[PDB]
């Protein structure tokens, strides 16, 4: 099929969060694209929404390029570079282990991304594995943020007002990653960003959370247990056994003000100092590479 007269629509290859990732041929430019496409009639339209966020986050690293944005018959369509495999993938394809060099190399751009994607008064509020792709050939080394379906502006882009504080909010994102204060019902700023990527990082070292794969009767109920077992899992409990860095980084998340700006450079140089004192090489040599 045709779409945007450029670009040529294959098979399915993946699935999103409002719509499914198609393969496809930029047949004018002789490059591979993913195709995302979402029903011009749907009760929850939501494709149109996330191409401006991803048009405002533009030019930054680990950015994916959007090369079209339109409507193509029963579909509106949004058209990516192509991109490899999620974090998710890669850890299940690694046997659910990272080494401490692959965690802290994949700290350090996850770090920057979310950093980036604040710059541009914008939280991303669904930091998973699931949503970080590696790139492919020679930007291979990259770590991509993909999935703006949650996101929301944080303060004023000009004024840079912090949107108000807020109570009795619903569990945006995902409930094994969401901060503390998300399970509280709070509303989440840039600090829960990051409070859900020291999740990410303690997942990656240990191959699973304590509050994953619960036992329970309804959804709801699922998040009462992760919630309760959230807070009853002190951060020196969850971290036992690894660097006392990740317990620092998740320490220091969750003693941010609602509004405060984190200090993005002392937790880059947090796991900095760690993989130096490690004697690791930053050669973006993961373990998958060694295959
Ligand atoms: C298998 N692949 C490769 C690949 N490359 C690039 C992005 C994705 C991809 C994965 N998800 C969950 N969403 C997207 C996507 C998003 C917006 C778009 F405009 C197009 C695609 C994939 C994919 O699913």
């Amino acid at each position: 099929l045709r779409v945007g007269n450029r670009y040529r629509l294959g098979r399915k290859i993946g699935s999103g969060s409002f719509g499914d990732i198609y393969l496809g041929t930029d047949i004018a430019a002789g490059e591979e694209v993913a195709i995302k496409l979402e029903c011009v009639k749907t009760k929850h339209p939501q494709l149109h929404i996330e191409s401006k966020i991803y048009k405002m986050m533009q030019g930054g690293v680990g950015i994916p390029t959007i090369r079209w944005c339109g409507a193509e018959g029963d579909y509106n369509v949004m058209v990516m570079e192509l991109l490899g495999p999620s974090l998710e993938d890669l850890f299940n394809f690694c046997s659910r282990k990272f080494s401490l060099k692959t965690v802290l190399l994949l700290a350090d751009q996850m770090i920057s991304r979310i950093e980036y994607i604040h710059s541009k008064n914008f939280i991303h509020r669904d930091v998973k594995p699931d949503n970080f792709l590696m790139g492919l050939g020679k930007k291979g080394n990259l770590v991509y943020i993909i999935d703006f379906g949650l996101a929301k502006k944080y303060r004023d882009a000009r004024t840079h007002q912090h949107i108000p504080y807020r109570e009795n909010k619903n569990l945006t994102g995902t409930a094994r990653y969401a901060s503390i204060n998300t399970h509280l019902g709070i509303e989440q700023s840039r600090r829960d960003d990051l409070e859900s990527l020291g999740y990410v990082l303690m997942y990656f070292n240990l191959g699973s959370l304590p509050w994953q794969g619960l036992k329970a009767a309804t959804k709801r109920q699922k998040y009462e247990r992760i919630s309760e077992k959230k807070m009853s899992t002190p951060i020196e409990v969850l971290c036992k056994g690894y660097p006392s860095e990740f317990a620092t980084y998740l320490n220091f998340c969750r003693s941010l003000r609602f509004d405060d700006k984190p200090d993005y450079s002392y937790l880059r140089q947090l796991f900095r100092n760690l993989f130096h004192r490690q004697g690791f090489s930053y050669d973006y040599v993961f373990d998958w590479n060694m295959l």
